[PDB]
């Protein structure tokens, strides 16, 4: 990768914790009679011809899914695991259903008169405060 993928152009996914991942779907592999073989891939990717020894430990599927991780970690799934470890992290990735509020059926550490919702006192939203009937 020459280019550090800065521009979130192409659709990269989550890892375990929250570390990203570069996902590359195996289409077809193209196994060579002299031992190499590229994969075909039909996203940020094209055919990638790998050494005979390296295709003989890289020997994936063809129609899973393989990753690359930040941490040099490139390794082929079946979709369930793959997507789950290595697209998701929670069903919710970059969690844009709590939007800027972080406070719709979430709240993402609210500490009540959040200065960038209710500055100083008067809070907004929900009538006037959420607690107002003890």
């Amino acid at each position: 990768m020459a280019n550090p993928n800065f521009t979130p152009s192409w659709p990269l996914y989550k890892d375990a914790d929250g570390v990203y991942v570069s996902a590359l779907p195996i289409k077809a592999i193209k196994y060579a009679n002299d031992g190499s073989a590229n994969a075909e891939f039909d996203g940020p990717y094209a055919d990638q011809y790998m050494s005979a020894q390296t295709v003989a430990v890289f020997k994936p599927e063809v129609g899973g899914y393989l990753f690359r991780s930040q941490y040099g970690e490139l390794l082929y799934m079946s979709k369930t695991a793959f997507e789950a470890n290595y697209t998701s992290a929670s069903g919710s990735v970059a969690n844009a259903e709590t939007a800027d509020k972080l406070s719709t059926a979430r709240t993402i550490t609210l500490t009540g008169a959040v200065t960038g919702s209710a500055s100083f006192d008067g809070s907004a939203n929900v009538t006037i405060e959420t607690t107002s009937g003890s």
